[PDB]
Parts: structure tokens; sequence; C-alpha cells
């Protein structure tokens, strides 16, 4: 159920990495993907084995709570790229909108409580 | 269940909003928000009513899912005071060493993610 | 030096801990500093002091620098700004950085 | 006058506010607002009582500064959406074009200030 | 001008969008960026043009500034950089945001 | 010499990757490696794999390149510990002080650089 193949990231090319993630992430892969795995395909690699070190195929979380983290740390953040990957990574995993889109606003106000976070000082002098 | 008491922000003072606060972060609790009780009262309340409108009582995500995706968010973006909020409000709710330590994988995997998804023009060139 | 007195004049408890520190060690760059800040913020420029604290301020919060959100706000203090118009700024960073999350929201709302 | 009409997040449906922004922001209008209005209309209501909220009718500071302190943020936070809404917005208040250079030397300045701010721990062992 | 020729001869198709605009809308500016520039980097400094050059494009990636990465890594490849300096640029813009996500979670930690 | 011993993420303990960066950091080292250590050691392991990754020994780029790129970096994001580690890093490598400071000016200018970058929507409307 992970984003790539058990023990993909120790092929001896980058083709399984790069089709699960074309194929899990349909339209929304990013324009690096292809890029990477024609001019740095070890870097390719790379990038799935730290992706099932953080997220193993059974591990603490679930991938609905994973993928849900993932988009609203890209939306907070504004990795374009990143939201869009994890929207359609979400839209196939067959996420609610309602999950959707209470994620939007969690980062929404996370954001938002950050501002007031980094307020202290300025309080302090009123 | 959730970080302020239902209609807590409806309060005809800021009281209950910041008692379940300081309850629920205990020392956790950003030194904004006492501040923000004492010189802009106002404003707390506001913060607790977009808390709750973002995150209802009965939503569409647990509070373990909501508390991950905030601390993740906390963590790629570098809020030291939602850090410390989001770690106590998790040790208050009794979340799991092994779900923490996946959600703070998961935020230093989404970071190194956002940079090879901005490489783009850089390995266009290469 | 001068450039070093007059920021310790209006900024107070709120200078940063690098300004003495480049008063110190890099002076070439403490003078550049205020050149910059001269050039963008000029004596009768488009923008009186006041709107130009607090769109400062208002980056500040915005992306979380402490030594600026603590420097802009001893400076508004000493400029006479109101309360109610610092506390409005504030309200404004709220906002803005909620504004921007919303901003790049489209590739999610269009799979929903 | 703001953005969004006061009081318009009571309204029965989102209309409204979608029309006041598309008015208000023109071609600046962010895509994701016809989206919300189309998938989201709690939210996109939500945002234009926040917006409210924020900035009240006759509140403390005039349009034109709002709109600079949102535009320079904008320009430092490197948020393209609100960059092209909020330049959109103060053409159409008639804002000065000296005003608005002025606000993006300002936020320029703001983001090298910042990293001087930054700075005390390398400056320390030099 | 000269500091709008310069540029677009050292970044070619990199050249930001924004930059002929300054030429065109606001000049003053466009100078002020070219004097900065050279402050922070003058003719014989400190350090030589490839690692300068790869200094801001590592600083590029790990914003997501998207003109700016986009810049560098035009003005890299005229610099004649190869192509294994700029991955290893890239794995460790990659590794600097990684590393500050660590250096941010010492009060999580705390609680465990 | 490289922040860790190559090959020291397949140590039997996370002791050689925290002897090693505790002494090439010293009072620079993070206060989050030695919560690692004693708390998610296989975190602490990993950190050091995916850092040998990115800078093997013998590389592309020399050390006081790397150092100074990583400085570049966590002055440009205000990444608070990250500044201090590398300052410390390139003190102990023996790192000149016009070049260390060489570095903060770059860093300054390219937050300067990418506010012009984020500009051609606003000069557009000019």
């Amino acid at each position: 159920s992970g984003l790539v193949p058990r023990g993909s990231h120790m092929d001896r090319t980058h083709e399984r990495v790069l089709q699960a993630m074309a194929e899990n992430l349909g339209e929304g892969l990013p324009r690096a993907i292809p890029l990477l795995a024609e001019k740095a395909p070890g870097l390719l690699l790379e990038h799935g084995r730290s992706w099932t070190y953080a997220m193993p195929e059974k591990g603490a979380l679930d991938e609905k709570t994973r993928t849900l983290i993932l988009l609203g740390i890209a939306l907070a953040t504004g990795s374009e790229a990143c939201v869009k990957a994890m929207a359609h990574r979400a839209k196939r995993l067959g996420l609610s909108k309602e999950a959707l889109l209470e994620t939007l606003k969690i980062a929404r106000q996370a954001q938002a409580n950050a501002v007031l976070g980094h307020a202290a000082p300025l309080l302090e002098v009123l």
C-alpha cells in the first residue's frame, strides 16, 4: 500500500520506483521525478529509500494519515509540486472529500496559529 | 475532546478558552496565549473560534490525526511555539511514541521532498 | 559608529543581538545595512514611517523573524503607533498566512 | 470599502462574497476562489468572515495601508497567488506606482534584514 | 542599460521575468540590485564564482525560489560547473531541509 | 574529513555517529541530537546515513564548500540550530573570517533576490 513497492529502492534500475510513483501519483507526479530518472537515477532510488524509511509498509500510522500529514505540510509550506502530488495520491486512495477539506482547513489554521505564536515580542510591548 | 470546550468562543469572557488551552497544552502553552488574554482577549476568542471551525468536535478526522497533522506542519515550518504546543498536546492525549516519531520522520521527508519538487529547472539543464 | 548609535536610538531593547556584533566584527556590513535601508525607505518618500513600520512588522510576523518582530515592535512604540494599529497589523499578518494556504489549494480543490 | 461586504458571511449562499471578490480582484482573483465556491462554499464564507474580522469597515488602518501590508507579506513569503491578487487590488484601489514600488523595496529589505537577525550565532564565533 | 545587458548575458534563458520589467518600470531598483550583488560578491573576494553560484543555488532550492533556481542553474552551466557538482549541491540542499526539521525537534523529543 | 564516519550507519549502536558529531560540532551540536541518541537512535543513524549520502568522502565538493552551502541555507531559512552548528563546524574546520562573512552577505543577497524574483505579477500592473 506504500507509495513504492517492497524493496524497490534496492533494485538495479530505477524503473520500479519510477513506475510506482507514476502509477500512484498519476497527473500529480512532479516534473522533477522523470528528470531524476533520466539524469540522477541513484538520487531517485535514494528518494524512494528515504520515503520508505519514514513510512514503512507496516508502520505506526496508516496511509490515510500519512497522506494527510504530507498534504497539510505541502499546503502550509507552499510546495506546489507536493500539494499536487498528495492531492492525487489522496484521490487514488479514495480519501473522502470531508477529510481532504478538513485537512485544508487545518493547514490554514496552522499557518494562522504560527503568526500568533511568533507574536509574543509584539504583545509584550502593548 | 477538542482543544477548547463546546461553544467556549461564544463566552462573554476569554476565561474558558484560556483555561482549556492551559489545561490541554500544559507547559507547551505558547507565551503569546496569556498575553492575548491580557491585551487582546477578543483575538484570543477569535483564535478559539477559528480553531473549532477547522476542527469541529465531531468532524472528519479524529484528534490523533488532527494533532499529528498540526505537529508535522509545525516541524516543517519551524514554528517553535507550535512544535512545543503540539508535542504537549500529543502527550496529554497519550499518542504513542512510535506515532510521534513517525510523524517526525514524515515532516523531515516532506521538507526533503519539497527540495526535489523545486529542482526541475536545475535538472532540466543537466 | 553613528549608524549603530542611531539604531540603538530608535530600537532600544528591541535592537537585534546581531547589530552590536556586526559593529564589532563586520562594520562594513552594518553600513551597507544602513545604506540599503535608506535606499528602500528614503526621507520624504512614498510612505510615512508609520506605514513603513507596519509593513515591516507584518512581514516579520508572517515570516517568523523573531529579531524583526521585536525590533519593529519597539520601533513602533517609539514612533507612537497606537495599540489598535499594532493589533490590527497582527490580525492582518495572521490572515495573510491563512490566505496563502487557500492560494496554494487549487490543485487539491480540482480533484474533489 | 472592504474586499467583501460586512456580514456577508451570514448570507444564505456564498454568492455575494464570490461576486465581491471577483469584482475587487479582477484578473487577480486566485483560481482557488471559484473552486471553493463550487466545492467548499462554507470555507469561502469563513474566508470572508476571517477577512472582515481582521479588517473591519472603519478599522484602525485604511484600505491602502491594509493592502500594502498584505502585498509586502505576499512578496516576502513568495505567495504567488497573493502577490497577484494584492497587485490587482492595489491597482483597482488606485494606489500610486511610487507607493507600490516602495512596498516592493521594503519587502526586499525585510528579507535581507531577517538574515542579519539570524546571524548572531555565526558572528559570535568570528 | 548595461546592468540589464550583463545579466541577460550570464543568465540567458534563466533570466527572471521580473528583470526586464524592472529595467522598464523601476530602473533605479535594477541598479540597486546590481550594486548590492557586487557588494556581497566583489571581484577578487573571499570565494570564487563557482562556490558563490553553488551557495546561491543551494539557497534557492532550499527556499523554493523558482526564479532563483532557474537563474542560478543557467548561470552555473555558463560558468562550466560540472554535473556532479550541481547534483551534489542539490543533495546538500535536500539534506539541509531535512536537517532543519531535526533541529526543530527538541521540544518534541523531550516529551517522549 | 566528513561530519561522521563512512558506513557508521551500519554500526551496532548510534555511539560512533553521536561521538563524531559532538566532536566536530562542539557547543554547536543541536540539542536534538543527544535526544535522538537517547530516544530514537535509528533516526540518528539515518541522519548520519543521509548526511554521508549527500556528502560522501571524496565527493564533488570539498568540506569547506559543503559547509558554506549549508551555512548559507541555514541563514536564509532562519534555522537557528543549523546556523549555530555550521558556524561551529566552520570554526573547527578553520574556515576564514572573510569566507564566512562573504557567505553571510550572499545569504542576505539571496533572500533579497528572491523577493524581486516573485515581483513579476506586481511589476506587470505598474
